[PDB]
């Protein structure tokens, strides 16, 4: 209990190591700076709001900030809200920051300005306009930036936010920023890359503008770059999902070559989306540290055969090839030159939509002394034929990655094609090998398709067209394979010796195979887990699954099901019993999913024939209308209890005789109006409760004692219909002074009501009425 | 309009011509009977409302009655909601009914009832008893019954309402209700067949009990009879859905080769599920007239290729042969006798389930000369192999079925294996010749694979595996295609001639192939729909589609575009312009569904490039949270918008003002909170308002104005906000007393406040207070 309730709408945090305050008031709806920040706070973050205008009497008090971080509050039309449209620009008047003689970093994207905000502090470290209306920089206008290291201008003028104008940057108007590292100036229709820079950066971005040359000067200065992006300047524009105008005459970026040379620090160079035909090898004559080359949507097919640059690159860890083909060709094969065979140090090889019909494994011989290998991504290459016994050759491999091919008998889902991957807003892999073959069109598996592949931890066949009867046969040579995901095929689980031959599997994914299990009259053996003796984690959501042949599943291992998106409901039918201990046998089963399983009631016979350790159960969005919460006694083991989004109405009289070993509950989006009288009496163990989105009025301290009430990490209360009259004078003054983590207590922990107090914070509440 | 508003919480109808008064009363949440029922009511029904007796009082002024209908206002458990469970039986005291002396049809199903209630009138021509606890019939309770025609008391004796014992009839107790028709004692643990019954019988309904045996004499009198039901009497227990006790040592239900020689006219025969092995001849000799046999479900696998007893039923219409296989056998072909050629009059012949691999024409030789087949079904058979050529045998036939198999290079969806399909609650074929091919294992297909099939008009090939480039050439035998069903496979729409050979196409359903569509960078030809020249319907739902390589589609013909679940919000991007006209060129588009397309606002442009003669538009689902009510003015033949599922908060200022062809408007599942002053002014056209589940508080007079109302067909005002103060006074009085048609006034035009009238319908309001 608190002797000051906290009322400022942000959250506040110390970190006393690093003396630092931090007060983050992020999306709370606020159109002022809110009064009372504290005096100490040295990160304010003011995100996502609506404050029209910053003054002198914005930070008047807070001399002691070395961050604000004020994005957001503004954003250009195109790329915010068009329902709470910005009406203006945010107003800066002057002398707002002069006197915050600490601040280091100071983040203004997103906000409409018109110019670079002048009588900035010579503290500032970091400076950051993006996604504002600042198209000329002038040296004037720098000047108060001497100490600057870290400057962000771009997305000031593109077309999510155009400036209708050719973006002007002065005559070394950033030269005498003489401790500036980087610089970004990507997505502003620039035309030349200014000269003179600094010879103090670190890295430059100038992707997506305008450049068409590059002049073998631009860069003769600029001996510590480390990283360097022209990519999207010559745009390759076939099939871009964004307004995209390439350079004339199908001509490419153009570099001299010798425009590399001062680089002999760099170790990124970004050349995506400059329409190059060739790639010079004196361009890396003086580069010898490289480590990331990205070559992506050129049109370097022809020179990927040929690709003499490859001998001066031997430290390069990172290479990029993909969208490389030539419009309206459907190759036969792949024809990688022997130069890739110099690339002693590559990790990582990604050659996407190169485009051809036929992988053979002498194409790719070329890599085979490649001993540091370890991703090589061939996706969406349209693939029909390819003897996966190639792979022999690539033990070493952490991933091979031929997901998106036509092949029959983790990077974002845009990132190629997106317009710029790093714009700010306001998995198997680890069991060891990894063969992805999701999205392909393998429609019959035998056991010779895995020929010499013993060495495989992970198979990803998701996304396949298997309609076929497993019977134990199909996988024989995987004899080490720990992570199978057979998702999104059509399973026929006709047999319970489907997968027994995969001995050392550890997680299976059969969910969404729901076709034959959609169709009345169909054999299924949801048995079939007797077999497998090392099964962790097994996943069979989506299947729609209505029937089984067998009664019970079995499985001395397995330790999670998931049973999503299924009918227990048809299963579990009022009146038919034989299905009730499904899962009883599942004797280490410690967590079960069976939320979307239309279950509008419980059986009973369902709580006594779960099996005895079971600790985390979800019976989510299940429309459930009633619950025995006695049953729960069966349950002894039980930690967590999700029930959300469904339609209960009341909770259990005394949670305590219910179950003891609750820690976790989940009753987030019902229709509870209200709770029982000693609902949370000596329910010690409670950890966690969500009791959001539901319909409570009231709230008495017999139903949350306080020796429950703070033993909890967290207790969600937002959205309910809480009527604050003098009934209501326990749990106000309880909310405003717990320290119980309650979110949403600045937004939406409100009153209805009565009258006077409707849509009022319970945290601004004033009961003082109610004393008299 | 009227000077007596209508409180009664039932719909009223009048028939004058049959001098019939319809009182409906169904779902009511009625605890009585309402007071105030009209006195002239003929038709009362009651059904599923907790009303929990019934007593002279109930109908005392309702002598016209020639129908109650009381079912389901005490469900058995097991049947009924587990949420608000009955309590207690119905309590019938006696002398209800006698009084209703022109009462034809009583229905008392579903409450419970121990015994045949007494004191039943002499007018009765229809009893109904279906789901109560009535499982010993005596004489003396039925001599009440003398004119009785129609007698159901099944379902009182089954798994899902069990009552323990052996159902009980007393010897001859149904011989003396000599009007007696129609017979159901189904579902109700029956040994024997009661004997004697009454000769009049023409429907008895036997099905699902415990016969073992018929005698002889069973149906010897019985020469009335046209239906007769005994399936489900030794069933065939394989993947039952329901707890299933077979007749012991495999038998069938025992019937003598003579038992059915009394029943001349019998004409539908229904043996489904009673593990017959054979059909003896000698059963039919007497039956000419028999047009529907049913023997599905049985083991009569063999007996298929023999089947002498077809020789016997010149006039039968429809064979259901489905569901006879031999357990744990795939054969390799399917053997039907050549008896079937004596099938002269056949229509339907349906064999699912007979379980084979390979179909081959001379296997259907039986069937060529059988002129009135019109249905063949081989659904559900595991067919891996059928050349579809074979079907220029079969031209005559209306549908081919060969749904649900594993073939490669309307009945409900539980049917065969549900417990009683009869049970009771409380499409391309019209185009032509229709080949079924949909749930196969199709993975590419070729023209030659469609040869001699130029005859279909519908070819459904919904749920196969196809992953291929069409480009015009697939399909070139089908000249007379009508309706290709493609959904649910993997289009690949790389050229814009897919599909073009198929000249008369006038539906096409690409809906659910999102495969492709899913994966950055790949070509998708959207304008393939300009060589359909016929085309009028086109289906695209649920593809994902975000992206498109042309930039409009072009037709002369189309008129209903479904383009439901795609995303439109990132094709329309807010500054990209370049697919804001990709509807534009469909000139004779009429009815356009763009729902669920993630669009929470529209850009502009939007509505300009709608194609000129758009009539009907969704944009239901959507999350749309702004509109531009203004841009309705670009539509100038809109007639239906669907905005429906939304987050709309306002109304346009003038509905006139915005659209003059509107005529109906769907806003409802929105946030609208107040309709604008004058909203409806002038709105002459308006004929259909849905404004339910808002949160409307108040509406005034001003923005409903009477001479638009009168023209309204319906206007939805359910599950509001409505707030029932003095301001309320015009909305109150108007709903009281108005003629337009609003639904849910009994049930949910409800007052939430304030304090006393919460929960309280406006209907029975009484503001006389405001008025003192
Ligand atoms: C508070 O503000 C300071 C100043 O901007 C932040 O300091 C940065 O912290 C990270 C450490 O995670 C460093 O790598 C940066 O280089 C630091 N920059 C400077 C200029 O000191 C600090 O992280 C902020 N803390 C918050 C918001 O929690
Ligand atoms: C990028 O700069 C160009 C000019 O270099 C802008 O193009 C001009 O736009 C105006 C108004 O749209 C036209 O009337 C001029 O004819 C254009 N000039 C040229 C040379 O193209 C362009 O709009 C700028 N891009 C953005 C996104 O603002
Ligand atoms: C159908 O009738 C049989 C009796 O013919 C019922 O089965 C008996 O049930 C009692 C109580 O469960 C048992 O103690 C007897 O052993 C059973 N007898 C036999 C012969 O099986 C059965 O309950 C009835 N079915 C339903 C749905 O009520
Ligand atoms: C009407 C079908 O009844 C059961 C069944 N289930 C399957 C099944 N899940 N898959 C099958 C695959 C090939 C052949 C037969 C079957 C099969 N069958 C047929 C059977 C002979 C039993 O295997
Ligand atoms: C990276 C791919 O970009 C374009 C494309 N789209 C498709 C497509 N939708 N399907 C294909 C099928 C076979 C071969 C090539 C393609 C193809 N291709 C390759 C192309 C050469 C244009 O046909
Ligand atoms: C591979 O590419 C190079 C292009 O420089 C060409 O000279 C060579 O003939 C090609 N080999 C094959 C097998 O196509
Ligand atoms: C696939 O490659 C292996 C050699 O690694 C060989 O055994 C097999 O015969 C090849 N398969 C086919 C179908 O050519
Ligand atoms: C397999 O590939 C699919 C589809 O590309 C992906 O979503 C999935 O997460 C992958 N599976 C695993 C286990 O990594
Ligand atoms: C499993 O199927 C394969 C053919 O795909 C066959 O070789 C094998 O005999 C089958 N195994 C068993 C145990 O029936
Ligand atoms: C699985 O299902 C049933 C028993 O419930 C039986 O037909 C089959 O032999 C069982 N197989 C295994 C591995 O338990
Ligand atoms: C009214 O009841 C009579 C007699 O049962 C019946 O024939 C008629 O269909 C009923 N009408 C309606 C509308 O339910
Ligand atoms: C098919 O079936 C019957 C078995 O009932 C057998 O007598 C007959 O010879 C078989 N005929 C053919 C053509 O296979
Ligand atoms: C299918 O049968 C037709 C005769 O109707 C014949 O032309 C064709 O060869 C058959 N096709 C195949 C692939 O066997
Ligand atoms: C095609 O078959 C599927 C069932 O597989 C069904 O859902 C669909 O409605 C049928 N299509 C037409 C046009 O009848
Ligand atoms: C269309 O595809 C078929 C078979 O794949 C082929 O016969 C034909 O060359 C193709 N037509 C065109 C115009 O490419
Ligand atoms: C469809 O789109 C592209 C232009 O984006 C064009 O090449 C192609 O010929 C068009 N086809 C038709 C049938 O209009
Ligand atoms: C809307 O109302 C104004 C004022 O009456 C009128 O001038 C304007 O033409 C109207 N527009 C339409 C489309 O009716």
């Amino acid at each position: 209990a608190r002797w000051f309730p906290k009322t400022l709408p942000c959250d506040v945090t110390l970190d006393v190591s690093k003396n630092h305050v931090i007060v983050d008031c992020t999306d709370k709806h606020l159109t002022e700076i809110p009064g009372g920040i504290p005096t100490n706070t040295t990160n304010l973050t003011l995100t996502i709001n609506h404050i029209p205008d910053i003054s002198p009497a914005s930070f008047h008090r807070l001399v002691h900030l070395v961050e604000i971080d004020f994005r957001c509050n503004c954003v250009p039309i195109r790329l915010g809200s068009k329902s709470n449209m910005c009406p203006r620009r945010l107003q800066i008047k002057p002398r707002s920051f002069s006197g915050l003689t600490y601040l280091k970093s100071l983040y203004l994207d997103g906000n409409q300005l018109l110019e670079i905000p002048q009588g900035l502090p010579p503290s500032l470290q970091l400076l950051s306009l993006e996604a504002n209306n600042i198209f000329s920089i002038r040296k004037e206008q720098l000047t108060e930036l001497a100490n600057i290291e870290i400057l962000y201008l771009g997305q000031n003028c593109y077309y999510r936010n155009p400036c209708y104008v050719s973006y002007s940057i002065e005559k070394d108007a950033f030269l005498n920023l003489t401790k500036l590292k980087v610089l970004s100036l990507k997505d502003n229709n620039v035309t030349t890359v200014p000269t003179v820079l600094p010879s103090t950066l670190t890295e430059l971005y100038l992707y997506n503008n305008m450049i068409a040359e590059i002049q073998e000067d631009d860069f003769n200065n600029l001996n510590q770059l480390q990283i360097l992006d022209l990519s999207g300047n010559c745009p390759r524009c076939y099939n871009a999902p964004f307004p995209c105008t390439p350079c004339k005459n199908n001509s490419p970026l153009q570099i001299p070559v010798n425009a590399f040379d001062a680089l002999t620090e760099l170790k990124v160079l970004r050349l995506h989306s400059n329409s190059l035909q060739h790639v010079p090898p004196r361009w890396f004559k003086n580069i010898n540290n490289l480590q990331e080359l990205d070559l992506s949507q050129n049109f370097l097919a022809k020179e990927i055969g040929d690709a003499k640059f490859l001998h001066f690159l031997p430290n390069l860890i990172q290479l990029d090839l993909s969208f490389n083909f030539e419009l309206q060709v459907y190759r036969a094969s792949m024809n990688l030159s022997q130069a890739f065979s110099s690339l002693k140090s590559l990790k990582i090889l990604r050659i996407r939509g190169y485009v051809f019909k036929e992988l053979k494994s002498f194409q790719l011989s070329p890599l085979h002394n490649l001993q540091n290998l370890e991703v090589l991504d061939l996706g969406t290459n349209f693939i029909k034929i390819a003897n996966l016994s190639m792979f022999k050759q690539f033990k070493r491999l952490k991933v091979i990655d031929l997901s998106v091919n036509k092949i029959s008998p983790v990077l974002e889902q845009l990132y190629y094609f997106r317009y710029d991957k790093y714009a700010r807003s306001c998995s198997c892999y680890k069991y060891g090998q990894t063969l992805d073959l999701s999205k392909n069109s393998i429609f019959f598996i035998k056991s010779s398709d895995f020929q010499h592949l013993s060495f495989l931890k992970c198979l990803n066949l998701s996304g396949n067209l298997i309609s076929q009867t497993l019977n134990g046969s199909e996988f024989q040579p995987l004899a080490e394979l720990r992570y199978l995901d057979f998702s999104n095929n059509r399973l026929d689980l006709l047999h319970s010796t489907a997968f027994e031959e995969l001995r050392k599997l550890e997680v299976l994914d059969i969910s969404s195979n729901s076709h034959y299990f959609q169709s009345e009259g169909i054999t299924h053996m949801l048995n079939f887990t007797k077999n497998l003796k090392v099964l962790q984690k097994l996943m069979m959501n989506d299947n729609d699954i209505s029937s089984s042949t067998s009664r019970t599943m079995e499985s001395e291992s397995l330790r999670t099901l998931e049973f999503r998106g299924n009918h227990l409901d048809v299963l579990w039918r009022d009146g038919d019993n034989r299905y009730l201990q499904l899962f009883k046998n599942l004797l280490k089963l410690e967590e079960l999913d069976i939320s979307k399983n239309s279950l509008s009631f419980l059986p009973s016979g369902v709580f006594d024939g779960m099996p005895p350790n079971l600790k985390n159960l979800s019976l989510a969005k299940n429309g459930l209308k009633s619950f025995i919460w006695e049953k729960l006694r069966y349950l002894k083991n039980l930690e967590t209890l999700d029930l959300s989004h469904n339609q209960l109405t009341t909770v259990p009289e005394r949670l305590s005789n219910c179950s003891r070993s609750l820690k976790n509950l989940i009753l987030k989006n019902n229709q509870i109006r209200s709770l029982t009288k000693y609902f949370l009496q000596d329910a010690f163990q409670l950890r966690y409760l969500d009791l959001s989105s539901n319909k409570i009025q009231m709230i008495q301290k017999t139903s949350f004692p306080e020796n429950v009430l703070n033993n909890l990490k967290m207790l969600l209360l937002h959205h309910n219909r809480f009527l604050c009259t003098c009934d209501a004078v326990w749990f106000v003054w309880w909310v405003q002074h717990t320290e119980v983590t309650i979110p949403y207590l600045a937004t939406d922990v409100t009153c209805v009501g009565p009258g006077a107090h409707k849509g009022q914070s319970v945290i601004s509440l004033d009961l003082y009425t109610c004393e008299l």
